[PDB]
C-alpha cells in the first residue's frame, strides 16, 4: 500500500502460477489382494471372511482440528502450502502483518458491531478481541435462552487406520490411537466397528476477501523476506479464511455381533430417546456393546477419554447443547483460501483400504430324547465345511459315534455342532417286533437346519410311536 516494498511484494505473488490441484492431493497406498482368502477357525460362532478391496476419495475445504491450544490457528494466519500444510501441521508465515478486520456470525447483532478490527492478527490479540465480544453478549443474551448449537455428525464403519484418516482428516492418530482399536480383531471376522464425529457449533470468525495480497502485510515485509522463508510458486500462500468454534466428539463403538442389521441399531440409538422394550435384536446387539469416546471441547485444555457400555448412560450427545458464553468452545475446523486470488483451497484426499466382509451362521446343538417302550436307531450323517486355499471349500463328511447301536430306556445325548455344518442327515427307526415289519421309520429329514438347539424326542409304544421335532432359536 503506497510503499515500494509490498508493491513489490503484491506484484510477486499475483504473478505466481501453480496447480491448486496437484499440490492440495495427498496420498496414502493400492496394491490389490485379489479378493479371495475366505475362510476361517471360532469360538462360539462359525464365520467365513472374505477381503473384496474397496475406493476412498474424499475432497473438502472444512479441516478438522484436533488440538485446542494449537496457536497457529488463528482467522487471518498465512500458512505454506508443503506437505506439512497436508497434514495439518503447517508452516506458519509469522511476518509482519497488517490489520484485519473479521466476521462474526453469533445472535445479538446481526450488523450493528458484529465486526472487529485488530492491528497485529496473531492468536493472542484475535482471542483476545473475541473474548471481549462474548462478553457484552453474554451481557445482552447467551442468558436469554437457550442460544443452541448447531449439530453436524458423520460416520464411517472402519477398515483400517488409514482410510479412517481420509474421512475425518490427515491427522487422526492422537485421537485414534486413544479410542482403542483393534483392527487385528476385524480382520480376524471378531469384533466390526462403526465411528461417529459429533460436532457442536457455537459461532464461527471470517475474513472478508484480501483485495490485494499485498495488503495482508506491513511495509517492513520485503520479496527478499519471502523468498527467505522459502514462498516460490512451488509453495505459495493460503489464508486462514474462515474457523469454526465450538465442541467435537470423535466416538467408537465396538460389538461381540455380525447380524447385517447392525447399523440400523446405532442410527436409531443416535437418534437418543428411542429406547425400545428389551427382548429386540436391535437391542441385543446393544448390551453385548463397549465404547471408547474423547471430547475436544467446552471445558478448555485437552481432552477427555472416555468409556461406558451405552445402554443409553453415555449421552454426553446433548452434554454441550447449548451454548450460552459460559466458557468459550474451542476450534474445531477452519477453511483456508490462496492469498493470490481468494480461491478457497480444496484437498482431495485419497487411500484405497483392506475391506473385510463377515457373515453369520451361529452353532447349535442337536438333542436326542429316547422314553419310548421299544428299540430305536439313529442314523445321523454330516458334513464339515472348510475353506483351504483358493478357498473354494473342503466338505469332508462326518457320522454319529452310535450310528446302528440299539437304544434303550431313557436315552438322552447332546451332540454338538458347528456354523461350518452342512448336509445335515438324520433317521430313525423303532423296532415293532412284528414279524413281517421289523422297522418303522419314525423320522427323516435331509438337510436339516441349523439351530441354536433342535431336540428331536421320540416315545411310545412299538406300535403307536410319538414323535416331537423341536427348534429353538
Amino acid at each position: 500500500h503506497h510503499g515500494s516494498a509490498n508493491k513489490a511484494v503484491n506484484d510477486f505473488i499475483l504473478a505466481m502460477n501453480y496447480d491448486k490441484k496437484k499440490l492440495l492431493t495427498h496420498q496414502g497406498e493400492s496394491i490389490e489382494n485379489r479378493f479371495i482368502k475366505e475362510g476361517n477357525q471360532l469360538p462360539d460362532e462359525f464365520v467365513v471372511i472374505e477381503r473384496k478391496k474397496r475406493s476412498l476419495s474424499t475432497s473438502t475445504s472444512d479441516i478438522s482440528v484436533t488440538a485446542t491450544n494449537d496457536s497457529r490457528l488463528y482467522p487471518g494466519a498465512l500458512l505454506v502450502v508443503d506437505e506439512t500444510l497436508l497434514e495439518n501441521n503447517p508452516t506458519l508465515l509469522a511476518v509482519d502483518r497488517a490489520p484485519m478486520t473479521y466476521s462474526i456470525d453469533l445472535p445479538g447483532l446481526a450488523s450493528s458491531d458484529s465486526f472487529l478490527q485488530v492491528e497485529d492478527p496473531s492468536n493472542s490479540s484475535v482471542r483476545g478481541a473475541v473474548n471481549d465480544l462474548l462478553a457484552k453478549w453474554h451481557q445482552d443474551y447467551g442468558q436469554v435462552n437457550n442460544v443452541p448449537a448447531r449439530m453436524q455428525y458423520e460416520k464411517i464403519t472402519a477398515h483400517s487406520m488409514e482410510q479412517l484418516k481420509v474421512k475425518f482428516g490427515s491427522d487422526f492418530e492422537k485421537t485414534g490411537n486413544s479410542l482403542d482399536i483393534d483392527f487385528n480383531s476385524v480382520h480376524s471376522g471378531e469384533k466390526q466397528i462403526q465411528i461417529v464425529n459429533f460436532k457442536q457449533i457455537y459461532y464461527t470468525v471470517s475474513v472478508d476477501a484480501v483485495r490485494n495480497p499485498g495488503d495482508v502485510f506491513q511495509d517492513t515485509v520485503t520479496v527478499e523476506d519471502l523468498k527467505q522463508r522459502g514462498i516460490s510458486a512451488e509453495r505459495p500462500l493460503v489464508y486462514i479464511s474462515s474457523v469454526a468454534y465450538g465442541r467435537q466428539v470423535y466416538l467408537k463403538l465396538e460389538t461381540t455381533s455380525k447380524s447385517d442389521e447392525v447399523e440400523a441399531a446405532f442410527e436409531a440409538l443416535i437418534k437418543g430417546v428411542k429406547v425400545a422394550p428389551q427382548t429386540e435384536w436391535k437391542q441385543i446387539l446393544d448390551n453385548t456393546e463397549v465404547k471408547a469416546v474423547i471430547l475436544g471441547g467446552d471445558p478448555s485444555s485437552g481432552a477427555r477419554v472416555v468409556t461406558g457400555k451405552v445402554d443409553m448412560v453415555d449421552d454426553l450427545i446433548q452434554e454441550g447443547s447449548r451454548f450460552t458464553a459460559d466458557h468459550p468452545g474451542l476450534p474445531i475446523s477452519y477453511t483456508t483460501s490462496f492469498l493470490r486470488d481468494n480461491v478457497v483451497a480444496t484437498f482431495q484426499n485419497s487411500t484405497d483400504y483392506v475391506e473385510t466382509k463377515v457373515t453369520a451362521y451361529r452353532n447349535g446343538d442337536l438333542l436326542l430324547d429316547h422314553s419310548g417302550a421299544y428299540v430305536a436307531q439313529y442314523y445321523i450323517t454330516w458334513d464339515e465345511l472348510s475353506y483351504d486355499h483358493q478357498g473354494k471349500e473342503v466338505l469332508t463328511p462326518k457320522a454319529w459315534d452310535r450310528n446302528g447301536q440299539d437304544l434303550t430306556a431313557h436315552f438322552t445325548t447332546s451332540i454338538p455342532l458347528k456354523g461350518n455344518v452342512r448336509n445335515l442327515s438324520v433317521k430313525i427307526r423303532e423296532c415293532t417286533g412284528l414279524a413281517w415289519e421289523w422297522w418303522r421309520t419314525v423320522y427323516e429329514k435331509t438337510d436339516l437346519p441349523l439351530v441354536r438347539k433342535r431336540t428331536i424326542s421320540i416315545w411310545g409304544t412299538t406300535l403307536y410311536p410319538q414323535v416331537e421335532d423341536k427348534v429353538e432359536n
